[PDB]
């Protein structure tokens, strides 16, 4: 299953989500229609070289194709990356440069960010 490499990047759906509660995934809202996004096109898939290398998963989310996503984490402004370890959320906070990244990872800077608690996907009660 999946063994093979297909894209550093992967393509989160409305039903992968899940994956992102297992193990670390970096997530990053982009949009088509958006300017900025292009030019992160680049930065991102340069980060994805290093990516699986540090020992992280890089996915990507589309605001146009996955309306549920979109409000499943409620994103207003874009683009917008997203870190998910073991479940705890962190927004990025860094000018989003293939350096930057790095130390994100590496640097676990991520302790050093306030995590997200409003995630209730899955277990309803209703």
């Amino acid at each position: 299953g999946s063994s093979g490499s297909s894209g550093n990047v992967r393509v989160i759906t409305d039903e992968n989500w899940r994956e992102l509660l297992e193990g670390d995934w970096m997530i990053e809202f982009y949009a088509p229609w958006c300017p900025a996004c292009q030019n992160l096109q680049p930065e991102w898939e340069s980060f994805a070289e290093w990516g699986e290398d540090l020992e992280v998963n890089i996915a990507k989310v589309d605001v146009t194709e996955q309306p549920g996503l979109s409000g499943r984490f409620i994103i207003n402004a874009l683009p917008t990356i997203y870190h998910c370890k073991d479940g705890e959320f962190r927004r990025y906070q860094g000018p989003r440069t293939k350096k930057d990244f790095i130390n994100f990872i590496s640097d676990k800077e991520w302790k050093s960010i306030e995590p997200v608690s409003s995630w209730f996907s899955g277990p309803s009660s209703g």
